[PDB]
């Protein structure tokens, strides 16, 4: 049982961030929903670092404080808040690139951690690291 895990998610525009950090919510691809899920009860803390595409930056980061459910929204759709879970936002600020360019995951092939597929597990040493340099910031 790892007790801290880190993922990566992926943001499509800077709106969509808006609202996770002002409503305290998420939601994201089913491939990744049954990682993250199994993360949450294996875990005690997962932690959520966002990028939106092509923007340089981590928009912060937060732990992932609820579940993803599903079943009696299986054959209806990603409609009414399908997927929707809770979020709780731990730094909101952005972090350009530059300052974790020497951070690898060697879950990803050694590759830089700003370098990452939305729902990307970040090796939990790295992940640590990654984390950290928020303090930098005010």
């Amino acid at each position: 049982n790892m007790p801290v895990r880190y993922f990566i998610m992926k943001s499509s525009n800077l709106r969509n961030l808006e609202i996770s950090q002002q409503k305290g919510i998420w939601s994201t691809t089913p491939s990744n929903e049954r990682k993250l899920n199994r993360a949450f009860w294996e875990s005690s803390i997962v932690y959520l670092v966002f990028s939106v595409q092509g923007s340089g930056h981590f928009q912060g980061f937060s732990r992932m404080s609820s579940e993803i459910g599903r079943e009696k929204s299986q054959d209806w759709g990603s409609a009414g808040l399908g997927g929707v879970f809770k979020v709780e936002w731990i730094r909101k600020e952005s972090l350009p690139f530059q300052f974790a360019h020497h951070l690898l995951n060697p879950w990803n092939d050694n590759k830089k951690v700003q370098i990452s597929r939305d729902g990307q597990e970040l090796e939990p040493l790295v992940g640590e690291q990654l984390l950290q340099l928020w303090e930098r910031l005010p």
